[PDB]
């Protein structure tokens, strides 16, 4: 109905209601349903009063619980010490085992010098002509599909995560890759079932979830067989052909980063951009402070809607040895969780952490991780995506608004919005 009104604006720098430590059940799918507010005032409850603290997997097997870390000082710590905080093989709270974790993970999954290794030759095949191309794919791609969103919707209302958010990172990474267009339908298909087991709500088949994974990858492993014969100047070409010291790229490594990219590379930008929009429609004199100096605030914008968004809410680590930290006795084979969606809150970093401030600096959020061995090999990437998606909004329509509050993801590890309805003149 009101999907042609502006959602309410709210007053910014106000900080989240007060949340009780024992309202916060960090191992129930019930707390992750709660808002953003609601979720923010837990964080900030731990913060002042249980900085790391034990918790329960959610079930629905019930593995091992974890120590969260949700003070900034912990997580960055954590994230510059992986010779302790290992990522080998498990990067969320719930175990995955190794060869699945490797398969669907990439480097993410490793620790030096497995990962070393794969990073370093990965990151060799972004030569400039690569480069080049993905740039001109990132303006490509934003501009017509903003431009659609206004072709398709006469009553100028559209849902921005079904007719921008979603498709333009993964429509870049297509690009990236040297994939055709006839094969958009079936690498979309494939990858919205693999993203869809992330959503509870939304009903994944097990069969169904292994056979697209398994084709994905056999795609990806014969588009890289072919770049080996034929190169041609996109980043399957460029990663058959890297070569650090020697080594190389097997087609499988290849697979398998593709199949990171399409979930690491793609629902985290999504989320970031709708999360943006979602700000500019709560926190109007941003947009208008933005708009006025697009190139100018550019850099300190898109870091802010990065640490306001948080799109992946926490990474998880596994001790190797016992640490104690703030007091707190950790054991040798413990999970521990690092929530950046608490560290980019977190009041001894920054001040005023409850003002979305579009200008702020400096701006050393969490939001592409702690930094170090694993720090987002696509933060340029997704800086870019960012400024270029809210340039086209502005240069096509400057004053679309958020029309309805966001459906949101149930997720602990993504900070999803399912849908956010739009207008604009
Ligand atoms: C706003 C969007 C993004 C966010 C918030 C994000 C966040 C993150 C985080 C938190 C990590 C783990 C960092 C750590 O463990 O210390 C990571 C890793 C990574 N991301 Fe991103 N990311 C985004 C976009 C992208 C894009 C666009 C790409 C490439 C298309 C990408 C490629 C990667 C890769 C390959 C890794 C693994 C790096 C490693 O293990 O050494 N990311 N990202």
């Amino acid at each position: 109905m009101g999907l042609n009104t502006a959602i309410a604006t709210r007053v910014n720098g106000t900080p989240p209601p007060e949340v009780p430590i024992a309202d916060i059940e960090l191992g129930s799918l019930d707390f992750w349903a709660l808002d953003d507010d609601v979720r923010d005032g837990a964080f900030a409850t731990l913060r002042r009063e249980a900085p790391i603290s034990f918790w329960p997997t959610i079930e629905l097997v019930a593995g091992n619980g974890h120590w969260a870390l949700t003070k900034y000082d912990d997580v960055f710590y954590a994230s510059r010490h992986p010779d302790i905080f290992s990522s080998y093989p498990n990067i969320t709270i719930n175990d995955q085992t190794p060869e699945l974790a490797e398969y669907f993970g990439s480097m993410i999954v490793l620790d030096d010098p497995r990962h070393q290794r794969l990073r370093s030759i990965v990151s060799r095949a972004f030569t400039p002509k690569v480069v080049a191309r993905i740039e001109a794919a990132v303006r490509d791609r934003a501009h017509r599909l903003v431009s659609s969103m206004i072709a398709n919707n006469p009553d100028r209302q559209a849902d921005l995560v079904s007719e921008l958010a979603g498709p333009l990172p993964l429509q870049i990474i297509c690009d990236m890759m040297g994939i055709p267009k006839a094969d958009h339908q079936r690498i979309f298909h494939w990858t919205n079932v693999i993203l869809g087991f992330g959503d509870p709500d939304l009903a994944t088949d097990f069969d169904e979830f292994m056979q697209v994974s398994a084709d994905i990858g056999a795609y990806a492993t014969a588009l890289a067989e072919d770049r080996r014969v034929n190169h041609h100047d996109d980043l399957t070409s460029s990663l058959v052909e890297a070569e650090v010291d020697g080594e190389r790229l097997s087609s499988r490594e290849i697979a398998s980063f593709f199949i990171l990219l399409v979930v690491a590379g793609n629902e985290t930008t999504r989320n970031a951009i709708t999360h943006g929009v979602l700000a500019l429609s709560r926190y109007p004199e941003q947009r208008d402070r933005w708009w006025s100096d697009f190139d100018g605030l550019a850099p300190t914008a898109v870091e802010e809607i990065v640490r306001w968004a948080s799109p992946v809410v926490y990474m998880r680590r596994t001790l190797t040895q016992d640490i104690e930290l703030r007091g707190t006795k950790m054991a040798a084979g413990d999970k521990v969780s690092l929530w950046y969606c608490s560290a980019n809150r977190d009041e001894s970093k920054f001040a005023d952490p409850w003002t979305f401030d579009l200008a702020r600096n400096p701006n050393p959020h969490l939001g592409f991780g702690g930094g170090g061995a694993h720090f987002c090999l696509g933060a340029n990437l997704a800086r870019r995506e960012i400024r270029v998606a809210f340039d086209e909004l502005r240069r096509q329509m400057p004053d679309v608004v958020a029309t309805e509050e966001p459906a949101r993801l149930l997720s602990q590890f993504i900070h999803g919005i399912k849908t956010l309805p739009v207008t604009w003149s």
